[PDB]
Order: C-alpha cells, then sequence, then structure tokens
C-alpha cells in the first residue's frame, strides 16, 4: 500500500556523471562509451550568454581546453564537436560503467528522474514531468548543467533530457541527448517566458485510480460524462484536452479497479467545479498531474529493474 | 532555483541489495561486508505470522535454508544468528561493492531516502521522514519487506530503517539494522493501531524559509510571537511543540533569509489559522514537513557526494 513519488534507482546513470570545465566555467558532463555530452555554454563566460555566437566562440577551442575529469581520474580528449546545443567530446577510454542506453524524445506529460550533480558528483534525485509548455519544475542551482534525465526499461536506461537554463520566472528548460531544446527556447540569457502550463488531464486521472486502490475513494461519485462535455470543463480550467487515446491508456486501470473512464472524468469534474472541501487525496490537497498511466501500473505492482 | 523532494543517489545502496529466500518466503537483504541483513519472518509463512514464536521456528532452520542470491550469483551462508527482530546471515563472500557505512537509529522528524526492492532489484527511491508517531508513509507491495531506509553524509552510508510490516492503516513500520522496532510496533499480524501523526513543527517552518529562498513569500505578515504562543496554536492543531533547540537548528536560514525564527512562526500560526485560501507553497496546497533544516540547507547549497 501507499503511493509516493518515486524516482528510478540511480546507480546506471551515477557511473555516468562526469565533470568538464572549460577556461573558468565547470559543469556536468555525460559519458557514454568514448564520447561525453555536456551543454555547449560551457564555452561561455557570463558575459558571452548576453549575445552568444557558439560556432565563433568553439574556433577558440581546441581538444585540450576540454578538461574532463571522471571524479578523481582525467581523461583524454581526442576530439569534439558541435551538435545543435550540446557538445560532443570524445575521449580515448571508453566509460566502463556505460550502461545500455538510447536516447528518446519525449512528449509534454511524459515523466522522468533527473539526477543532479555539480561537479561532475551527484546530488539527489527526484521526478520530473515535461510540462504541456516545454519547461520543467526542478530544483537545479549554478553548476547543476548538463544534469541528466532519465528512465529505465529493466536494463536499458532512456535518456531524454539534459539541463541548460533557467528562466526568469524559476521553470528550467533544456535539451534531449541530441541537442534540440524541448519548446522554443534557447540557450542565450534573453527575455524568454513560458507559455500557459496547463494540468496534464491524462495523469491527473490515472493519480485517482491509483488513489482507488489504496483506499482513498471519498471523491467517487454517482455521476459520468463524456469526453466533449468534461473537455468543457478541462478547458475552463486549463487542463489538457482528453482524447480517446488517453481513454484507450487508462484502460488497464479501468479495467483493474472497475470503474469506467467517463465515471472517473465525472468525479474530477466534481474536484474541478467545488474544490476537495479541505479533503485530501493520497497525502496531497491539489490534484497531482506528474503521474503517468505506466507510471502508476508500474508502482502499484511492484516492476523492478536489472 | 526550485525546491524538490530529493532522495540521495541511490547507487552506493543497490550495489547492496540481495534475494534471500526461506522455505516459500521471498523478500529483500542488505550484504555488507560478509554479512547479509534480513527481517527475520522471512522464516515464517503467512500462517505464522499470527502468532509465531520465533525462536522455535527458528531451530528447523540451518545454513543451507537460506538461500541467498546476488543479482544472479548464489552466495554461500556459513552462519546464522537472530538479533532482535533482524537475522544475520554471514556468507563465505565480502560484498566487494560495500561502501563506507554506519547503522544510526534516528529520531521522530528525521527524514530518510528509501530504495524500494523487490526480490533483492532496486525498483525506486523516495524520500521518507520517520513520523512522530513511530511510522513511516511509505510506498511497500508484498516482498518489498528488507527495503532499507539510509542517508548519506559525503562518502558514507547510514543505514537507519528497515521495512518490515504494514499495518491495516495503510502506513508501515520497521526496525534499525540492530532490529529494533522504531515505536512499539511488533513483526506480528495483530491489532496494532498508530497514534496521532503529528505534523514535524520545526521540518514546517525549514520548508517556510526554504519558500521564502526561491520567490514564494506571500505568507509572510507583519507580526510575531513567542514559543508559549505560539505553540498554543501548535497543541490546538496537532503540531509538535517548538523547543528553543528547534530555535537554534533553524538559526543558519534565519541568518542568510534576515527572517527571525519567531516572525515565520507567526505566519506559520496565520496560515493555521486562516489556512492558505487556496493558494501554493512551492507547487503544495498544504504544509510540507518531510523537509529538515538539514536538508533545506542541502538542496540550497548544493552539496554533493562521494
Ligand atoms: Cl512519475
Ligand atoms: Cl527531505
Amino acid at each position: 500500500s501507499g503511493f509516493r513519488k518515486m524516482a528510478f534507482p540511480s546507480g546506471k546513470v551515477e557511473g555516468c556523471m562526469v565533470q568538464v570545465t572549460c577556461g573558468t566555467t565547470t559543469l556536468n558532463g555525460l559519458w557514454l562509451d568514448d564520447v561525453v555530452y555536456c551543454p555547449r555554454h560551457v564555452i561561455c563566460t557570463s558575459e558571452d550568454m548576453l549575445n552568444p555566437n557558439y560556432e565563433d566562440l568553439l574556433i577558440r577551442k581546441s581538444n585540450h581546453n576540454f578538461l574532463v575529469q571522471a571524479g578523481l581520474v582525467q581523461l583524454r580528449v581526442i576530439g569534439h564537436s558541435m551538435q545543435n546545443c550540446v557538445l560532443k567530446l570524445k575521449v580515448d577510454t571508453a566509460n566502463p560503467k556505460t550502461p545500455k542506453y538510447k536516447f528518446v524524445r519525449i512528449q509534454p506529460g511524459q515523466t522522468f528522474s533527473v539526477l543532479a550533480c555539480y561537479n561532475g558528483s551527484p546530488s539527489g534525485v527526484y521526478q520530473c514531468a515535461m510540462r504541456p509548455n516545454f519547461t520543467i519544475k526542478g530544483s537545479f542551482l549554478n553548476g547543476s548543467c548538463g544534469s541528466v534525465g532519465f528512465n529505465i526499461d529493466y536494463d536499458c536506461v532512456s535518456f531524454c533530457y539534459m539541463h541548460h537554463m533557467e528562466l526568469p520566472t524559476g521553470v528550467h528548460a533544456g535539451t534531449d541527448l541530441e541537442g534540440n531544446f524541448y519548446g522554443p527556447f534557447v540557450d542565450r540569457q534573453t527575455a524568454q517566458a513560458a507559455g500557459t502550463d496547463t494540468t496534464i488531464t491524462v495523469n491527473v486521472l490515472a493519480w485517482l485510480y491509483a488513489a482507488v486502490i489504496n483506499g482513498d475513494r471519498w471523491f467517487l461519485n454517482r455521476f459520468t460524462t463524456t469526453l466533449n462535455d468534461f473537455n468543457l470543463v478541462a478547458m475552463k480550467y486549463n487542463y489538457e484536452p482528453l482524447t480517446q487515446d488517453h481513454v484507450d491508456i487508462l484502460g488497464p486501470l479501468s479495467a483493474q479497479t472497475g470503474i469506467a473512464v467517463l465515471d472517473m472524468c465525472a468525479s474530477l469534474k466534481e474536484l474541478l467545479q467545488n474544490g476537495m472541501n479541505g479533503r485530501t487525496i493520497l497525502g496531497s490537497a491539489l490534484l497531482e498531474d506528474e503521474f503517468t498511466p505506466f507510471d502508476v501500473v508500474r508502482q502499484c505492482s511492484g516492476v523492478t529493474f536489472q
């Protein structure tokens, strides 16, 4: 019993974290096989970040200007290139702790675990979601750039995020491991504003299912609804529209609990219209939207990883 | 910026997790040096749990009845003993991944990270607190027994919890690594009820400090209070009494932000008396009490671990 915001075990990623220093800037890199991935703004000074020309700044950089430290051992850089907003530093030694891994670009509403690091050393692990506005609400201080987000399927790490920037509003933006930003953000100190942070409706429903599985059921009502009618309420509260694809994904949880997806939509409707009247659901006083339907199934069944 | 419920990196503990099977019961054990620690109810059947006599049930067990599997390799058991509510299984091979470690018994209100495991394999990591009633609000399914809670200071893992039981109310109870239960609970399927779950006042204040550090400041008011007057409000809302020791622990956060501890107590008072009027603090609609003052300092400064 019990349902918790739970990250993947981080050991497999911990073994990939290194420190990258260029000039006077130090951040984290990701060492997989004989390549080290890091944000390209490692080459920038604080003054460069206002209007950097990365191609021009890179011309002044040679292999030996990139200092790569794996804990206590120095790695030899034999090649470097820029791919979108990341640098790939080729080193002469394959990481002996490289796990099976893939690079994946996730969609808004998908969740992942972040290993926060400073100077190439792990600091902590927590769970995040890619928001509909393509930000994440993380915990990142100066020097955390290069920290990565990941998912694990049994024995394989799917890397999906690398941290790059913090918006003036306190939220965070980054790239996939090919160096492409999520959303419209750029690696410059510029007037960059996030759009509407809508709520991930399908994740809230999955979390309501998780609550029923664990004894929290006061919110179940006698009503049902339709997609179109529920979506009229969703729009009013800045909830993502619910699609038939979302309903299908919720099918397994609907099957286990015996509560049709649309009946649970009607319970969500009343929670949005009437509030929670000071009550709680799985220890929260608001509706949680950073659990996917796959997250709920995993935690409610005890799935493990190699 | 940003403040998140963050666990310690789990890699060092992942390397200590093994599977222990006795008869038809399988749970997790902790392999440190040449000893494997696991709950003593591994020797019990579901029928034994009603009224077990552990000394009598253990007489029928020999070294070869305890099957210990480290991932894929079988470990040879050369000795076993019972210490309070844990078994110590002596194996013929020291765990080569043993970190520096200590066994610590924590106090109510202290936090720690849990590595949930099934069949000796890590499933996920999340943060917990020892409640004032000596339970924890975890996420544990059948087979998770033997999962451990821990803290890390730089290079040293302090093991503080091993999971044993789930109360009928859905909360959880366990032992330190010497086999002594936290609180009055016992490893029997018995009418066991948790006492009042009071709120850890000092942790709520630390979390209010964390919020101010990150821009959430709407709750700061023009009032102050005294310990005795605040504690009259704390008692009414089932908050732990605040002591001068707690005030001293908050000193560093009071120094950094410039908000005297008692001024922040007056803000907490108004939040308890008037509620939050539908607002949020660090993304929560209730007052979080599972961050210690040391947790806040750590996350707000970027402390790392070897
Ligand atoms: Cl999640
Ligand atoms: Cl914490």
